[PDB]
């Protein structure tokens, strides 16, 4: 009585024996269990789901019910009392560039997406959710506390719809509810190529036999490509400025236009693919378009893996890196590659790294124009600021020369996200990412803070004094206890992010364990890991060792001055070097 999955919403895929290249869906990576890590399957559960009724109802759904004998605090109340702050001065990370934040979002999007329950034409219950703040079915509104300023301005709630789940879409099938991961669990550049064959096809340039991805036909960046537009309305990107009427971009991941620096990063990756495909055709004129595309794709996937494991993870996990992610020793087909449900909350540590402004810089790394520095909230689903206001180069220079926000126990999430989030269905710059994260936590039936501390072999504080000690902060611990009553009830997103950061890292002990375990698994459990014997040639592996994010920029923009270590904080001109001194990727090993 151990049915291995709800297998009804996805037919089994037949596994080719040759398999030189990944599937788009992630099927067939694991030859013994082919759907493992594939898109459109349940997130893995590392611990059993915890719901109010044991099955699907989130904690907080029913008033009179409790969690462990106490009511759970309103998501927005926790946001207001713990997560918010006013003063941006002094909040920046002195040793992480803004690219550090941005790379995190890119990696996250490659790994996991649990999209809301849109079903079909549910615009009658959707408006009913927004309009009337009415809890039922997949409508789980974020209600404002008394004295919330947004009561004066926005009504009684923020609308919120439950995440999609496996087996039934409207009703229920009698296991605990399991949310779906709509993208591949492998770190594979699915955010560039898509996780479904339909989108993967749509994204490619099949008109020419050159293995290119489709590029914008309406605009270009001083001769360089943009992503194609998504030609389907409504377009939230058109809505935010109905004069410019610039649509959202079309990328391998639907979230690509959520903010302008994400759209930028997607643009770099797209350009890199086509640059690769062109170079490969030069070396191998006999290669057809399928070949050129797959070979370029495979390279780009290795680029993302190397940047992530070699440059990013060490400076997230700090002294904990080697504990959870020891030197690679090859593919292990016993490893579970699936993204866990908890990871999709753990990796939202990035939310506390996002600063309140974004800058455009000129070739002297000085403010670009009179509106050089923009408030982050103006840039949600904003593509017109790229198309009609200077292309990506000024934004890429900002990514290099400006800093991430530093997580701070007293200054957690900038008001640009916590009060001014724009959601692609709604009309206002009035949402709260923090409140949404907490509501989502409960939506997904997450075990509480202490359950995960136990999973990670860490102490489980039961009293105010114990929590004070773990968080190394008396005031924060006191405020959490006032809202949550027991640490057992603290939502993992807020409890994990509240912990002081490990040495040389940017997350605390609990998050290091959850993140570190997940990344270990997605490396060891991936048959197409770049360094796995058999995937690349030895010569190819030696060339790949040379990649850098600096080189990506040099190759794919009109920027010619770059730092050597792009994720640290770098000041111009002292830490910048000429591109012509930065190692390029040698594609000679790819000549057949
Ligand atoms: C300006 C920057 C960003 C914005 C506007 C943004 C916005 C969002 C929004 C609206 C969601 C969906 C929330 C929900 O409905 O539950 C989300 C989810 C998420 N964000 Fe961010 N985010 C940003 C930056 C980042 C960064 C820097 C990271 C990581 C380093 C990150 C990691 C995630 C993850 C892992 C999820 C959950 C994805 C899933 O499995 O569905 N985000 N973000
Ligand atoms: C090098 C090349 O083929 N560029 C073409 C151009 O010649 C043609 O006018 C257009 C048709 O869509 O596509 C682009
Ligand atoms: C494409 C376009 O029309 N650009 C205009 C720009 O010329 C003008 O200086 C600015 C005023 O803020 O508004 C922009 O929308
Ligand atoms: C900044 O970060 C990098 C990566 O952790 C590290 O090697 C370097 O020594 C750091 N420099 C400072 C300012 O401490
Ligand atoms: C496809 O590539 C050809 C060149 O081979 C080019 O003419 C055309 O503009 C490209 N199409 C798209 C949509 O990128
Ligand atoms: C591979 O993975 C399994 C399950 O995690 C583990 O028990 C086993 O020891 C691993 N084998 C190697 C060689 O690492
Ligand atoms: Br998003
Ligand atoms: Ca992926
Ligand atoms: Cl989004």
């Amino acid at each position: 009585s151990w049915e291995v999955g709800c297998g009804a919403p996805v037919p089994l895929v037949k596994c080719d024996e040759n398999s030189p290249y990944r599937t788009i869906t992630g099927d067939c990576n694991n030859r013994r269990s082919p759907a493992l890590g594939a898109a459109n399957r349940a997130l893995a559960r590392w611990l059993p789901a915890e719901y109010e009724d044991g099955l699907a109802l989130p904690f907080g759904w029913t008033q009179r019910k409790t969690r462990n004998g106490f009511r759970v605090p309103l998501a927005r109340e926790v946001s207001n009392k713990i997560v918010g702050y006013l003063d941006e001065e002094g909040v920046l990370d002195q040793n992480r560039s803004l690219l550090f934040m941005q790379w995190g979002q890119i990696v996250d999007h490659d790994l996991d997406f649990a999209p809301e329950t849109e079903l079909g034409s549910n615009e009658h219950s959707k408006t009913q959710c927004e309009e009337y703040c009415i809890q039922g079915d997949n409508c789980f509104p974020i209600m404002f506390p008394k004295n919330d300023p947004k009561l004066k301005t926005q009504g009684k709630c923020m609308p919120f719809f439950r995440a999609g789940f496996v087996c039934p879409t409207p009703p229920y099938q009698s296991l605990a509810r399991e949310q779906i991961n709509a993208v591949t669990s492998f770190l594979d550049a699915s955010l560039v190529y898509g996780s479904e064959p339909s989108l993967a096809s749509r994204l490619r340039n099949l008109s020419s036999p050159l293995g290119l991805m489709a590029v914008n036909q309406e605009a270009w960046d001083h001769g360089l490509a943009y992503l194609p537009f998504n030609n389907k309305k409504p377009s939230p990107c058109e809505f935010i400025n109905t004069t410019a009427r610039v649509p959202c971009f079309l990328a391998g991941d639907f979230r690509a236009s959520e903010q302008i620096l994400l759209a930028t990063a997607h643009t770099l990756l797209l350009r890199e693919h086509n640059r690769l495909a062109r170079e490969l055709k030069k070396l191998n004129p006999h290669w057809n378009g399928e070949k050129l595309y797959q070979e370029a794709r495979k390279i780009l996937g290795a680029f993302i893996q190397i940047i992530t494991f070699r440059d990013y993870l060490p400076i997230v996990l700090g002294s904990e890196m080697q504990k959870w992610i020891p030197p690679y020793q090859g593919y292990n087909n016993s490893v579970d590659p699936r993204i866990s449900n908890v990871f999709t909350f753990a990796f939202r540590f990035g939310h506390m790294e996002v600063p309140s402004t974004v800058s455009r810089l000129d070739e002297n790394y000085q403010p670009w124009g009179p509106e050089a520095e923009l408030p982050l909230h103006t840039l949600f689903f904003n593509t017109w600021r790229i198309i009609k206001d200077g292309g990506i180069d000024p934004l890429v220079r900002g990514l290099l020369a400006k800093k991430s926000k530093l997580m701070n126990q007293d200054k957690m999430v900038t008001s640009e996200l916590r009060n001014k989030l724009f959601q692609p269905t709604h009309k206002i710059h009035g949402f709260d990412l923090a409140a949404i994260n907490l509501q989502r936590c409960r939506d997904h039936g997450m075990p509480g803070y202490n359950s995960w501390r136990g999973f990670c072999g860490l102490s489980q504080p039961k009293t105010l004094k114990g929590l004070q000690t773990v968080l190394k902060n008396k005031i924060l611990a006191k405020k959490l206890m006032d809202l949550y009553k027991t640490p057992d009830n603290i939502d993992i997103w807020i409890g994990g992010n509240a912990e002081p950061m490990v040495e040389r890292g940017r997350v605390g002990p609990l998050l290091a364990c959850l993140l570190g375990r997940q990344f270990q698994q997605i490396r060891d459990g991936d048959r197409f890991w770049w360094e796995n014997p058999g995937v690349f040639t030895e010569k190819q592996r030696d060339s790949l060792q040379k990649v850098s994010f600096s080189r990506l920029i040099c190759d794919n923009t009109h920027i010619t001055k770059v730092p050597l270590h792009a994720f640290q904080a770098n000041n111009y001109p002292h830490d910048f070097v000429d591109c012509s001194t930065v190692d390029k990727l040698d594609l000679s090993p790819w000549a057949s």
